[PDB]
């Protein structure tokens, strides 16, 4: 679901979607450690998107990656500029467009909101 070079914060610092392993820890919606309990392989040929955010950061995700918005969970293919990514000043999505397919990968974490922080801006996203 996210491009492999997407940086993700960790209790020790930073990793990437390409490097993070089951049993590692990411950061949950409150910034506390949250365990990775499942993943996907690296997946090829999925339709990819760039999501640009108001904090000056951007994340490449596939069409079906899920995002927590004020309207509820939306997949990337349904994001619209103006929406925000929230955990319950929320960062705003400023643009969404298709981009050529790159390798992507998803992970699942075990906090009750099923959210982890992603990108250099530490934006909330859904597993
Ligand atoms: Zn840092
Ligand atoms: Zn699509
Ligand atoms: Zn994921």
């Amino acid at each position: 679901a996210l491009a492999l070079d997407t940086p993700l914060p960790t209790p020790s610092g930073w990793t990437t979607m390409g490097d993070v392993a089951v049993g590692d820890h990411l950061l949950g919606p409150d910034g506390e450690p949250t365990r990775v309990v499942a993943d996907t392989d690296v997946m090829l040929g999925r339709p990819c998107y760039v999501v640009e955010f108001s904090d000056g950061t951007a994340i490449v995700a596939d069409a079906q990656h899920q995002w927590p918005t004020e309207h509820g969970v939306r997949i990337t293919a349904n994001l619209r500029a103006g929406m925000h990514t929230v955990v319950s000043p929320a960062v705003q999505i400023t643009a969404v467009r298709r981009r050529p397919s790159v390798p992507v990968r998803c992970v699942e974490v075990d906090n009750p909101e099923h959210l982890y922080l992603a990108g250099p801006g530490m934006v909330p996203t859904h597993n």
